[PDB]
C-alpha cells in the first residue's frame, strides 16, 4: 500500500501493538525493512558483506527487481536502464548497454544484498555504474512494492504482487505457478524478445507515465512519445502543443538541464548538426541511444525527399519498423494521414500481433497479453472472438486520474457478465484495468487512430466503447466512425454536435436553456470588444482567468472567451441516457464558488445550498439536452447556479470523473447501466434514479476531494501568479457534509488541526474574512499572520500573533518565522487565499510549498475555509466519526 | 444557534399526506416564527434535510391518523432536522402556499374532511411535489413596529408585526424588493443608518462594505463609525438620541432622516441595557417617518444582495405570467 502503509505497519511494530495482539508481519520482517529505510543502518548492514555507498552524475543507472522466498531461492525478474538523468526518467527494459560481466556482477550483488537483508518477497535495488569501468555503487533498496515493481510486472508479464503475497505465506517459488505459460513455475527469470520504453507524462514532478513495447528501440521509443500526448508525433525537433522554439534559445543550456522538453531539444541539437559526443557530454545519455535517435532523424530526411510514387516498399517497411506513424510519413510525402494509410495497405505493409509470454517463446503460451509490431512475419493469436473493444484513458495527468480506471473495470466486468468477449486497449502501466485475467484480450498499445484501427480491423471487433476512458477515446469518435468502426451508444455525429461550441450553443438557444455568454475570438481587438460588453473578469480556454486588458495581451504567445458570474455556485449533473431519455442521474454541488478550476473542485452529494427551483431547472435542461443529442450512454453537464439562475457551462458526452463517486453514493453502478444501454441489453428502470424518481440520500452526505494538492508558480512569465494543482481522489460518507469533510481530511493523512492557524489573505478581502477569523479564534485556534494582517485582526479585537514574510526573515528578530512555527507544531493549518499582488506571489508560493512539505493541511479557497470552520465547531474524538455506521440508499 | 427554520404545510387523508409545501424562513430560527418572512420553494436547505422533513411528516401524519390540514415546524442545521412543533390545523401560510402552487389546500382539506373524493394525480403529494421552477414566492408582514419591555421583567426592545404581503419574483431577491414596494416603501438609494452590537462587528463588516460599494452613504453611532472608517469602509458619525446634548459636532438621526439623507435603518438586536432605550427610539423614528427598518441580519444580507442585482422599479412587475 505504498509508503504510508509501510510507515504505519512499522510504527505499530515499534509501539508493541503487533506483539500485543499476536499479529505476525508476513514477508520481510520490520527489522529488515528498517535497515533499508535508514541510510546509516543500511550502510552498516552493507559493510558486513563488503558493499558500500559523493557524485555519481553521468554514471549509468540500472535497477533490478528481485524476488526471494522463505527457503532462500532468489531470482531476478527484471532489469532496467535509465536513458536520461528520481523516478522521472525515460527507462528501457531490458537494459541495453551492459556487457555480460557488468550485468552479472550487478545481478550477483543484488542477490547477495537481498539475502543478507532477509527479504522475503519482492525487492528493488538501484545501482550507479561507472560508464567506462566496473566500478559501481548501490544507491538504494526498496523492500515494498513500488512504481518500479509495477513497471516490471507490466513489462515482463510476471505478477510480482501476487507472487510476493504467496511467498509471504512461506510458499517457495518452485511451488507457485507462472500464470502466463501455465505449465511452469514462478522460479525463473523472464526472457524478453522485445524492448519496453517507459516515459513520464509531464504536466503540459511528473503526473503519470506511459509504457510502450516494440522490437526495436526506435519502435518502442517513438510509440511511447506518442502515448504521452496527442500533439506529439514521435521523436522530432518540434515541441508538444505546437509551440515554437524561442529565438533566444541557448541549446547547450537546454541540453544540460533536465526538463520535460529535453528530448525535443536533443532532436533539435542533432538536426542542427551538433555532434553526438557533445550531446552525450551535456546530457549524460549514452551515445548508443543517441545513434538510434540520429537514425530516426535520418529516416525523416530520407522520407522528405520522396513522394507517393518514388517511395519504395523497402523504405516504407523500414520507416514503420523504427516507429514512424502514418501521420509523420504523410507530412514528409505531402499526403493526408488517410492517404498514407491507404498507400501503406496497398503495399500490404501492416503490423503483427505478438504475445508477451515471459519466456521468448521457449514454451507455448495461451496468454492474451498483447502488443503490435511491424517487426514480424506472423501473428501469435487467432482472430475468432470478434469482441467488444473498450478504450482506456491513457496516461494520468491533471484532470484525468484513477476515476477512469474504475469506469473501465466496471464496463469490462459488465460485458464479461453478459458473456461478451472483450478487447481492452490501454498504455497506462499504473492502471488496474490492464489486467489480462479480467478481459479476453489486452493490447498494451497506443490510443491513436492508426493503432486503434489496426487492432479493430485485425480482430474484426463487433463494436467499440469510447465513453469510459475520458477525453482521449472520445475525441477519436468521428475519425473512428469514418473508418468503419461501429461505435456503441450515442452516435459520433451527436458527440461532434454536442462538443462543437457553436452548434451546442445554438441548440441551447432553440431549447430556451440559458448559458454563459461567450465568444470565439481571433483578433486581440475582438476580445476587448467582448470584454467591454459583459465586464471583467473573463475566462479563457486554449482554463485561465483574465482580470485586465494588459493580461489579455500577453496570453496569445482559435481562443474562446466566457464570462462567469461572480459568486456563483457550480453544479455537476452525471447521467445516463437511453434513446434520449434520462434513466439515471445524480446532482452534486461544488464546495468552491464557480471559477477556480472545476476538475480539482470538491464535490458534495446531494446538494447542500442549491435552491429547489434551480434543481428543477437543472433537471429540465438535462431532459432537453439528452433528447436533443439522442443520448444512449453516459454524459455529464456542468451548470452555474446563482439563486434561481441556472446556466449551462458545458456538456461532455461521456462518463465523467464523478461516475464512481455517484455510483457508490447512490448504490447503483452508473457505468454498468450505461454499458448495458450502449450494447442494447435491457434494463429495469423501476429502481433507478430517473428524473421523475431520484435517489437522494437522507441519512448521510458524500464528499469527493483531491488526494493531493500542491502549488505551482507561473514562472513561465505569461502572468506572475501562484495556482494550485491536484490529483487523486478521496471520497467519504458522513452524517452531514461537515463530518464527511473531516473524515476526508483524515483519510488524506492529515491530523485535524487543533492548535494554530496561519492566515494569508488579500487586503481587499479583509471585510469578507473577518467573520471566519473570529469564528476560528472562538474555537480556540491561536491565529498567526503577516504583520499588517495581524495588526488588522488585533485592531478588530481578534487576537493574532505577527510573523515574517519568508523573504523578510532576519530583517526583524522580534517576529517569528513561519517555518519554525510549523516545525514546533504551533501552526498546524495554513489558510492561503488567492492573492493578485505581484509583490507577494513568491512568498505565497513559498508559504504554500512549506505547508505541503511539512504535511499540514493547506486551504486555498474561502468556501472550503468556511466549511472547515463550521466543521470544527460542530465536532468534538476522531475514532467516533467512522464509528461503525452503516450507510445505504 | 445558527439554525434555519422550515415550515411544512400539508393535508392528510387517512394518515397519508396528499398535499404538501415546504417553505424556508429568511430569518435564522429563534426570533419569533409568526413574523418570519417565508420563501417558497426552499433556497438554502440541503436535499437530505428536505428528505428528512418529508419522512418525519409522513410518520407524523400516520401516527395521528390525520384527515385534514396540518402544519409542522422544523429546525434545520446542515443535515440535522429537529421537529419544533406540530399544529393539527391550517396555518397562516395556507393561502400563500395555495396561490404559489396553484392548488387550494383548504379546498382539498375541506373535501377530505367531509368525505368527498379527491383526485391525487395532480396534487403535491410527498412522492410528486410541486416545485415552482420559474419563480419564487415571498410572504412578509405588512407592518412591523417596535415594542419596549417597559413592564420591567427584562429591559429589551422587540419587534411585533401584523398583516401580510406576498409576491412572486424570478428569484427571491426580486420577490423581496417587490414585497418592499408593495408594503409602501421606496427602495433605499441614498443612505443607511447602521446599528449593531459590538460583538457582531466581525460578522457584519462584509455586508457593510457591500452596501457601501453599492453607493450607499453609511451612518452610525460614533464608536461603530470609527470602527468602519478604520477598516476603510467610509462612514459618517451620528449621536445616540439620548446624547444629542453632549456633542454639537455630531449630527442627529432625526434630522438626517427628515432631510432624506438616511432612507434605510438597520438596527440589529442589542442586549446592552445601556442602549435599549435609544434603540427603541431609533426604531420608532424609522417607523414614524415611513422608511424601511431591518432588524435581522439575514434580511439585511438579502437586501444587500438584492440591490446589487437590481437596476427602475416598474420593470420588476413587468407583466410577467406566473404558473
Amino acid at each position: 500500500g505504498g509508503q504510508t502503509a509501510l510507515n504505519c505497519g512499522v510504527e505499530l511494530f515499534k509501539r508493541g501493538v503487533l506483539k500485543e495482539y499476536g499479529v505476525k508481519v508476513l514477508g520481510t520482517s520490520v527489522e529488515s525493512i528498517m535497515a533499508t529505510e535508514d541510510r546509516q543502518l543500511f550502510s552498516d548492514k552493507l559493510n558486513e558483506i563488503n558493499e558500500k555507498i559523493k557524485s555519481v552524475t553521468g554514471w549509468k543507472e540500472i535497477e533490478y527487481e528481485v524476488v526471494r522466498d522463505a527457503d532462500d531461492n532468489c531470482v531476478t525478474v527484471c532489469n532496467m536502464e535509465n536513458v536520461d538523468a528520481t523516478g522521472d526518467s525515460v527507462v528501457v527494459a531490458p537494459a541495453q548497454t551492459l556487457s555480460n560481466a557488468e550485468f552479472q556482477m550487478l545481478r550477483r550483488t543484488s542477490i547477495n544484498v537481498v539475502r543478507h537483508l532477509g527479504i522475503v518477497g519482492e525487492c528493488n535495488i538501484q545501482f550507479a555504474l561507472h560508464p567506462t569501468s566496473m566500478e559501481y555503487c548501490i544507491i538504494e533498496v526498496n523492500a515494498r512494492l513500488s512504481r518500479s515493481s509495477a513497471l516490471a510486472s507490466k513489462a515482463t508479464g510476471y505478477p510480482l504482487a501476487f507472487i510476493a503475497a504467496k511467498i509471504a505465506l512461506g510458499i517457495p517459488l518452485p511451488e507457485i505457478k507462472n500464470v502466463v505459460s501455465g505449465k511452469t513455475s514462478a522460479c525463473f527469470e523472464p526472457s524478453l524478445d522485445y524492448m519496453v520504453t517507459k516515459i513520464p507524462r509531464w504536466d503540459l514532478k511528473s503526473v503519470g507515465e506511459v509504457m510502450a513495447i516494440g522490437r526495436t528501440f526506435e519502435e518502442s521509443f517513438q510509440k511511447a512519445l506518442r502515448m504521452c500526448h496527442p500533439s506529439i508525433e514521435g521523436f522530432t525537433p518540434r515541441l508538444p502543443m505546437n509551440k515554437e522554439w524561442p529565438s533566444n534559445l541557448d541549446l547547450r543550456k537546454e541540453l544540460s538541464e533536465p526538463s520535460s522538453t529535453r528530448i525535443y531539444a536533443i532532436a533539435k541539437a542533432i538536426d542542427d548538426n551538433m555532434s553526438l559526443d557533445e550531446i552525450e557530454k551535456l546530457t549524460y545519455i549514452d551515445k548508443w541511444f543517441l545513434y538510434k535517435m540520429r537514425d530516426i532523424l535520418n529516416m525523416e530526411k530520407t522520407l522528405k525527399g520522396l513522394n507517393s510514387e518514388s517511395m519504395t516498399e523497402e523504405t516504407l517497411k523500414r520507416a514503420k519498423e523504427i516507429g514512424f506513424s502514418d501521420k509523420q510519413i504523410s507530412k514528409c510525402l505531402g499526403l493526408t494521414e488517410a492517404q498514407t494509410r491507404e498507400l501503406r495497405l496497398k503495399k500490404n505493409i501492416h503490423p503483427w500481433v505478438k504475445q508477451i509470454d515471459t519466456l521468448a517463446a521457449e514454451y507455448p503460451s495461451v496468454t492474451n497479453y498483447l502488443y503490435v509490431t511491424y517487426n514480424g512475419q506472423e501473428h501469435d493469436v487467432n482472430f475468432d472472438d470478434h469482441g467488444m473493444m473498450v478504450l482506456g484513458c491513457g496516461p494520468y495527468h491533471i484532470g484525468s486520474s484513477v476515476e477512469f480506471d474504475w469506469c473501465a473495470v466496471s464496463s469490462i466486468r459488465t460485458l464479461r457478465q453478459l458473456g461478451k468477449k472483450t478487447v481492452v486497449v490501454n498504455c497506462n502501466p499504473e492502471t488496474v484495468s490492464t489486467d489480462f485475467d479480467e478481459c479476453d484480450k489486452l493490447y498494451f498499445e497506443e490510443l491513436s487512430l492508426e493503432r486503434i484501427l489496426d487492432i479493430y480491423h485485425q480482430e474484426a471487433c463487433g463494436g467499440c466503447i469510447i465513453s469510459v476512458g475520458g477525453q482521449i477515446p472520445n475525441n477519436l469518435a468521428v475519425p473512428l466512425y469514418k473508418n468503419g468502426v461501429k461505435i456503441m451508444g450515442t452516435s459520433p455525429l451527436q458527440i461532434d454536435r454536442a462538443e462543437d461550441r457553436s452548434i451546442f450553443s445554438a441548440v441551447l438557444d432553440e431549447l430556451k436553456v440559458a448559458q454563459a455568454p461567450w465568444k470565439a475570438v481571433n483578433t486581440l481587438n475582438e476580445a476587448l470588444e467582448f470584454a467591454k460588453s459583459v465586464d471583467y473578469p473573463c475566462l479563457l480556454r486554449p482554463m485561465n482567468v483574465v482580470f485586465s486588458e494588459d493580461e489579455m495581451k500577453k496570453f496569445l504567445e482559435p481562443v474562446v472567451l466566457t464570462k462567469f458570474v461572480e459568486g456563483a455556485r457550480e453544479v455537476e449533473m452525471d447521467a445516463v441516457g437511453k434513446d434520449g431519455r434520462v434513466i439515471s442521474h445524480a446532482i452534486s454541488e461544488h464546495v468552491e464558488d464557480a471559477g477556480v478550476h472545476s476538475g480539482d473542485a470538491t464535490l458534495m452529494l446531494p446538494t447542500q445550498t442549491i435552491s429547489q427551483g434551480a434543481i428543477e431547472k437543472v433537471k429540465d435542461a438535462t431532459r432537453k439536452i439528452a433528447k436533443a443529442f439522442a443520448i444512449s450512454g453516459p454524459f455529464n453537464v456542468q451548470f452555474l447556479v446563482k439563486g434561481n439562475d441556472v446556466l449551462v457551462i458545458e456538456c461532455n458526452l461521456r462518463a465523467s470523473r464523478s461516475f464512481p463517486f455517484v455510483s457508490k453514493t447512490l448504490g447503483v453502478d452508473f457505468i454498468d447501466v450505461a454499458t448495458k444501454v450502449m450494447i442494447g441489453e435491457n434494463v429495469d428502470e423501476k429502481h433507478l434514479p430517473t428524473l421523475d424518481h431520484p435517489i437522494i440520500p437522507a441519512d448521510y452526505v458524500a464528499i469527493k476531494a483531491p488526494m493531493f494538492s500542491w502549488p505551482r508558480l507561473r514562472d513561465a512569465d505569461p502572468i506572475l501568479r501562484c495556482e494550485m494543482a491536484s490529483t487523486g481522489e478521496v471520497a467519504c460518507f458522513g452524517e452531514g457534509i461537515h463530518t464527511a469533510f473531516l473524515k476526508a481530511m483524515l483519510s488524506t493523512g492529515f491530523k485535524i488541526p487543533q492548535k494554530g492557524i496561519l492566515i494569508g489573505i488579500q487586503q481587499s478581502f479583509r471585510p469578507r474574512f473577518l467573520g471566519v477569523a473570529e469564528q476560528l479564534h472562538n474555537e480556540g485556534f491561536k491565529l498567526f499572520a503577516t504583520e499588517a494582517t495581524s495588526d488588522w485582526l488585533n485592531a478588530n479585537n481578534v487576537p493574532a500573533t505577527p510573523v515574517a514574510w519568508p523573504s523578510q526573515e532576519g530583517q526583524n528578530p522580534s517576529l517569528s518565522s513561519i517555518r519554525k512555527l510549523i516545525r514546533d507544531g504551533s501552526i498546524d493549518l495554513v489558510i492561503n487565499l488567492p492573492n493578485n499582488n505581484t509583490k507577494f506571489v513568491h512568498d505565497n508560493y513559498v508559504i504554500r510549498r512549506t505547508a505541503v512539505d511539512s504535511g499540514i493541511p493547506l486551504l486555498t479557497n474561502f468556501q472550503v475555509t468556511k466549511l472547515f470552520a463550521e466543521a470544527v465547531q460542530k465536532s468534538r474524538d476522531s475514532k467516533s466519526l467512522f464509528h461503525y455506521r452503516q450507510y445505504s440508499a
